[PDB]
């Protein structure tokens, strides 16, 4: 799999999260676009170790940085986890979050096989 080849495949993988609807229309990966301001919620940063957010890991493939496709589903786990860590299960943000998971594995199986 040369760089360019696995680029394209990550470009699909994160298309299909910021293209997904809910079933009322909306687009889930809006919020986790960019990370809530340290200004109005230091708490966010007060809990979360590692803060990261999708155009962080948008700028990453457009960079090379992810040497895999396993090496930028690390990076959807960690978002995922940080936001059903400082959110309440059940909770919009929490299962927004999983919704996010299941697109991207989703697509992920669909590419691999
Ligand atoms: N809650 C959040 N949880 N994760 C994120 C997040 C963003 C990017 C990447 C990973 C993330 O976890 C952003 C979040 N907020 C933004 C919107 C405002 C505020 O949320 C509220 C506030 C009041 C009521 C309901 C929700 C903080």
């Amino acid at each position: 799999m040369s760089p360019a080849y696995l680029k394209e495949i990550l470009e699909q993988l994160l298309e299909a999260i910021v293209v997904a609807t809910n079933p009322s229309g909306r687009l889930i990966s809006e919020l986790f676009q960019k990370l809530p301001s340290k200004v109005q919620y230091p708490d966010y940063y007060a809990i979360i170790k590692e803060p990261i957010d999708l155009k962080t890991i948008a700028q990453r493939i457009q960079n090379g940085s992810y040497k895999s496709i396993h090496a930028m589903a690390k990076d959807i786990d960690l978002l995922a986890k940080n936001a059903k860590t400082y959110n309440e299960p059940g909770s919009q943000v929490f299962k927004d979050a999983n919704s996010i998971k299941k697109i991207f594995y989703m697509k992920k199986a669909e590419i691999e096989h």
